[PDB]
């Protein structure tokens, strides 16, 4: 029995419509058709889903560690109860690869049994302390709520990776999720998390504009961290607002980045051009850990971008129900133009073009180009697309300048057969991830996510996680009467 | 021998006038005589700065540990040489007691030395990985240039505060001090971490108006982080450009907050007042730590009331040169005349005022006002002065709700005889640090140190100096080849 009435919100405990008396249409990427609509969320919605929220916070931070592990294990039950249903609403709205809908589905599925943990591990510490009767005490608890933002790329994965260990640890969550993801946005995570036996309240999403009700949502004096992935100009916006506006919050922001792709001249040129074809047209490009650009080394420039060109060609575009399908539709119409746009760019400005696929409606082909420079636009921007741009380089040290030559280094790859050579590189770059002789699109459960630069606020993942949501509350005891000087 | 030529200022690996040309004066604020005049620091000052500072740091953090560290060791030698020439530099620059100065001088102290264990504590972080042949590697390294913005009421202590952890975890530190304490603000600790044999170029300070400069100092693109200790508004504005800004940098904040002071009903009475004293006039209220609100259960507000007007009596107004002396000058007059606006405020208000002591050129005495109400603006706003107000709670239950009607928890303190009330009381309470039977004012170096809400962004000291001034870097090394689907 799949879930119905799906256009009902959760929020501040109940199911129901938005007041906002303004209706948000859901649509499939691929084709066009209409797949539900929303009645939009208010900003007393708003009020009322963060408020309800911190009323019963309390009351599930009170429950021992195991009882609020069940729920995150009966996730994941859910999640292999749901899996195709899970993996078919990612497909249908998101405008997501088969493939990509599968890789998904068990990052999301991988965080929640990783979340469950986590009331087991969280502690407090005992300091000992020089005043004569004091004893220092810190104890460890959840911020109290934390507010959510999705967006449309990784919608499901990227809410969950947020929500569930923010829940595990005695949290409650408002999530506002991508307008054009509402679902895989948590709407359908709320679900989930019913179905597990998360108590009524904890976990709310508001579907709305995010020019509209994203201020409100970063704003308000509720929520003690407010959590962002998306666009380097709308996560500007959300650190401005929640570092110096009204209420005071923490942020983590993980901004888009600049993945480069460096290949020195020793690398094995088949395992380069094989991870940067996956590294790059995995998801159709709309990824933040995609490679943006390629760079090689001069000596192996001609080899790397004909080879790279010729797999290239061998991707297939269409509908991403198949399993076969390497590139799928591109998520909405302004995305498209944008990347028509960028394309338009790239010739404007003189970069040689390799390929050029072609466009059929939603379905962007590839769009490779060469002899690019650090100057050029495509080098420069993040490119939530199949277009890609290859950089010639001369010396290492010119492939090291090149590669940092971006504004955000949140993700990185660099490849050469000597490990040594490869990891000093990757040492140099100013990246908070980089994967020596693989893709740069990795994300490991126990592994530190987040950004440098431009790109990020933060870590995400295992014990950086169970910091992240939790605070610290040091408290000291004094056992006996303390002798001031006045 | 004792420091000469003090206004130069140590910019880009030299010590050198700045290019700003405004002249600052920098005065007692006792008796309003003259301590030294500074060439103010232009943006192209801030800009030299920044960029030698980046370019020596990778050589500071290429040292081992054992290098970085000695230079903090020899550091603590020069506080304990030149201890007296420490303490009499915070007296005469920033207004304080003798006593406040002995206090921030042993803090500033501790911290130094704390610092100089961290470089041997960082490391980095191996983890197993599900896909095969791949090794997960996380290299916690320093975070590069590091821009500190240090407030007046305790310059020196607060500066080292972040400076001594940057520098031991081998960053590079670029410090902009109150301009009505730029000595104690880093003029001192730079000539300090000099003697201690700091390479030039790693520590530099830019003296220059905040309005003039600060807005450049926090964007520049070097610095990795910021740190901030001072008011909301301008925390505020620092974190709207680090957050906001073109280019985009971590900031750790400490913005000042109301603080409350707990007194239930079982309390010692005399351990209370006694703290509250103390919490509250150490310094002149000039302490982010200080009591704002003294808020005490209905049965014990009266007894409360007439201990803490008649021991604040007793505290003398004076020079603060004398060990005695309890009451020093305001730091400057903008400052002075902002309390004496919230004084005739808070009787437009209506508080009953308990006690009105008289105002002296920069020294103001103890202001005492009692029946408060959490509307009003002493209760809601902080106070960096000897002033407080008195509130009245009907039961435990209505003490938590005013302690807690606070836009911004610093730090808190509760009183009471059962410590297991106090405790879960203390638990409730929506600051960073809380007090059981002790003052608020309590800094110690293995402890955590911020605020929430309104007051804070990021914890100091111990474990936590050691994840705020470093940054870690995943790095994956596959083995063996990975198939890609
Ligand atoms: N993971 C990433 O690094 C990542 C992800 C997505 C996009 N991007 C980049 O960003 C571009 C796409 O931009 P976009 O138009 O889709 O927006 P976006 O920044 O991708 O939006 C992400 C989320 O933020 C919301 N949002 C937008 N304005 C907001 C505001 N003022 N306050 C609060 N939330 C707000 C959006 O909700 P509404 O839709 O209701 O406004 C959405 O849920 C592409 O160029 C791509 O490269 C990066
Ligand atoms: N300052 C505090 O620690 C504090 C704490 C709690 C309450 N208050 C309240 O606030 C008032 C006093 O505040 P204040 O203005 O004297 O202290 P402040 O300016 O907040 O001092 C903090 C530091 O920030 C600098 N600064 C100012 N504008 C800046 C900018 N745009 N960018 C970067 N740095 C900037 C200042 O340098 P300059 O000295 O060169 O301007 C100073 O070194 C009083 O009403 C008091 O009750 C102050």
């Amino acid at each position: 029995s799949r879930y119905t009435d799906l256009g009902l919100q959760p929020l501040a405990g109940e199911w129901r419509h938005g007041r906002a008396g303004r209706r948000l249409k859901v649509s499939n990427p691929f084709d066009g058709s209409l797949l539900l609509e929303i009645e939009q969320a208010d900003r007393d919605d708003l009020d009322a889903a963060y408020a309800k929220a911190a009323e019963v916070q309390p009351a599930w931070a009170a429950l021992g560690p195991s009882a609020r592990a069940a729920v995150l294990y009966k996730a994941v039950e859910v999640f292999d109860r749901r899996h195709e249903e899970i993996v078919d609403w990612i497909i249908r709205e998101s405008g997501s690869t088969r493939l990509k809908a599968e890789i998904e589905w068990g990052a999301a599925r991988a965080i929640t049994l990783e979340s469950a943990s986590f009331p087991a591990r969280v502690h407090g510490r005992i300091v000992e302390s020089d005043v004569p009767g004091k004893e220092s005490r810190v104890y460890r608890s959840a911020i109290g709520v934390v507010g959510v933002i999705s967006p449309w790329n990784f919608p499901l994965h990227l809410t969950q990776r947020s929500i569930a260990p923010a829940l595990a640890l005695g949290n409650a969550v408002v999530v506002k999720p991508a307008s054009d993801t509402p679902v895989c946005g948590g709407l359908l995570l709320a679900r989930i998390f019913e179905e597990a036996g998360l108590p009524a309240g904890l976990f709310s999403v508001v579907v709305g504009p995010g020019s509209e009700i994203g201020d409100a949502f970063v704003e308000h004096p509720v929520p003690g961290l407010v959590t962002f992935t998306g666009s380097t100009p709308v996560g500007r916006n959300i650190g401005r607002i929640a570092s110096g506006g009204a209420h005071l919050k923490h942020v983590a922001l993980e901004l888009g980045g600049n993945s480069p792709f460096v290949v020195l001249g020793d690398a094995d040129l088949e395992q380069a051009v094989s991870a940067a074809v996956f590294g790059k047209f995995l998801h159709q490009g709309q990824i933040c850990m995609a490679i943006n650009r390629i760079i090689v080394e001069d000596s192996l420039y001609d080899a790397f971008a004909a080879r790279f060109v010729e797999r290239v060609k061998g991707l297939r575009v269409g509908d991403p129900q198949r399993a076969d399908t390497a590139v799928g539709p591109i998520v909405n119409a302004r995305q498209l133009e944008g990347l028509l746009e960028k394309i338009r760019l790239a010739r404007q400005e003189g970069a040689k073009p390799l390929y050029e696929g072609g466009v059929d409606g939603q379905l962007l082909a590839p769009h490779v180009f060469g002899e690019v420079t650090a100057t050029m636009e495509i080098a420069r921007d993040e490119i939530f697309g199949p277009l890609v741009g290859l950089l010639r380089a001369r010396d290492e040290a010119h492939a090291l300048e090149l590669a940092n030559a971006s504004e955000y280094g949140l993700s990185s790859a660099v490849f050469s057969r000597d490990l040594e050579r490869a990891v000093r590189f990757a040492r140099q770059l100013r990246a908070g991830m980089t994967h020596v002789n693989d893709i740069p699109v990795n994300d490991e459960a126990n592994a530190p996510f987040g950004g440098e630069k431009n790109s990020g606020l933060g870590r995400f993942n295992g014990d950086w996680a169970i910091e992240e949501f939790t605070t610290d509350h040091w408290i000291s005891v004094q056992h006996a009467p303390r002798q001031y000087p006045f």
